[PDB]
């Protein structure tokens, strides 16, 4: 996609750092900014290229859509997208009314200068942040993580592309995108398949693919570690039918696996540990830090001044410890008893590359117009219930619905905030 000439770019600043050790740190003054997928497409006479959760005519085939579009510049990030920073702390609101339009959810990636991503080294390192998610409600995924984005966002490998990285080009992840407009810097018009139920999206034919690590997906009410490798880990193209994931006919049909192995404690045996006012009170800021390793990633918090770690899960025949093992993995399986992808892609040797693999800093949130985020804080599949780690989070299996969370908590919002990175033991002093 060309770069657009009606509304200038400007990334809202932001600070972070690297912590050589535990009382070393020190600030990266960086920068944030928006996936352009929420971006206006148009010619050279501001007649749109796609509306509503459609294509127009200025376009209509998949390679001249990038030859005549451009994306834009997204105005004021609190204007049309609730996206508020000040200092270190990133904010995202829900849902936002503005004399324009109602935007809902937003993804925003962490630069490194306004040209390309800051691209983190994940194995041997530790990544730690603040998270206020007080406000954040059932059906609602506030999520952090990384996701093997390239750093240009695709302006050398995809030269179709003349708006990159700048503009929030090239995301994927291990569900392989299907929704964005672009896809390796080519269009995804010939097969746009809107939605029932948001008015502003769709699905085309390309996807867009690489490992993903979702470190942080939640709300006040469950959380959940998931790594996620593939078998290409690097961003990569599939084919329709050779992508897997949500937005497709088979969630496992492609390269990666889009459930990977997740360590939700509600899921796995602890109801009473995280959420409004627990173990882990969620109904303050608390501090999050996840560690990647050779066949171990650990996650642990701080709030208030204590150190927190996740509880071991209660189900017969899995090891007792609360880490991302092979151990973990494997016998999680034997327990929830279905589709083992995880393995079908490599297993965590495979996620052991994908930890080799410099990826993007995301922050994001957003409602589930297939899932309702029952997966995340309810139960999930619905289809039984009362089955080991069908039931995900206390939140009812009403909830979720996007319509309803959007008019019932538009104020939703996550505050994201003080990111700290650097080799184990360093970001915090435990």
């Amino acid at each position: 996609q060309r770069a657009g000439n009606e509304t200038p770019e400007n990334h809202p600043p932001l600070t972070w750092q690297r912590c050589t050790a535990p009382g070393n740190c020190q600030t990266v003054n960086a920068e944030v900014v928006i996936d352009a997928n929420w971006r206006w497409l148009h010619d050279d006479n501001m007649q749109n290229c796609y509306d509503g959760n459609q294509w127009t005519n200025a376009c209509s085939t998949a390679t001249d859509c990038a030859e005549k579009c451009m994306i834009e510049g997204a105005g004021d990030y609190l204007g049309t997208y609730g996206a508020s920073t000040s200092g270190d702390a990133l904010t995202l609101k829900f849902v936002t009314k503005h004399e324009y339009g109602t935007n809902v959810g937003s993804r925003f990636y962490l630069m490194n200068g306004p040209d390309k991503y800051q691209m983190f080294n994940l194995m041997g390192n530790e990544l730690a942040f603040d998270v206020d998610l007080s406000t954040v409600e059932c059906g609602i995924n506030s999520a952090l993580y990384f996701v093997a984005m390239e750093e240009d966002g695709g302006m050398a490998s995809y030269p179709s592309n003349q708006a990159g990285a700048r503009y929030g080009t090239g995301y994927c992840d291990a569900q392989c995108a299907r929704d964005l407009k672009f896809v390796g810097g080519k269009a995804n018009i010939e097969g746009w398949k809107s939605s029932t139920s948001d008015p502003n999206a769709g699905v085309g034919p390309y996807g867009s693919c690489c490992a993903e690590i979702d470190v942080w997906e939640s709300n006040a009410y469950a959380f959940a570690f998931t790594p996620h490798a593939c078998t290409t880990n690097e961003y990569h193209v599939c084919e329709t039918t050779n992508c897997g994931g949500t937005y497709s006919e088979d969630r496992f049909a492609g390269k990666c696996d889009a459930n990977g192995c997740d360590y939700n404690p509600y899921r796995m045996g602890n109801p009473d540990f995280y959420g409004k006012g627990k173990t882990l009170d969620t109904s303050r800021k608390f501090t999050v830090v996840s560690r990647f390793e050779e066949n171990k990633l650990s996650q642990y918090f701080i709030q208030d001044g204590r150190k927190i770690e996740i509880p071991p899960p209660t189900w017969e025949g899995m090891p007792n410890s609360s880490e991302i093992t092979p151990e973990l993995c494997s016998t999680m399986f034997d327990v929830f008893n279905d589709r083992n992808r995880f393995e079908e892609v490599g297993g965590f040797e495979q996620l052991n590359n994908a930890l080799r693999v410099p990826m993007v800093l995301v922050m994001s949130i957003w409602d589930d117009h297939y899932a309702n985020m029952l997966w995340l804080d309810s139960i999930y599949p619905p289809e039984k219930e009362g089955q080991p780690g069908a039931a995900r989070g206390d939140c009812p299996t009403d909830s979720g619905v996007p319509a309803e969370v959007e008019a019932q908590f538009p104020d939703a919002q996550v505050v994201w905030s003080n990111i700290r990175f650097g080799p184990i033991g360093s970001t915090y002093d435990f």
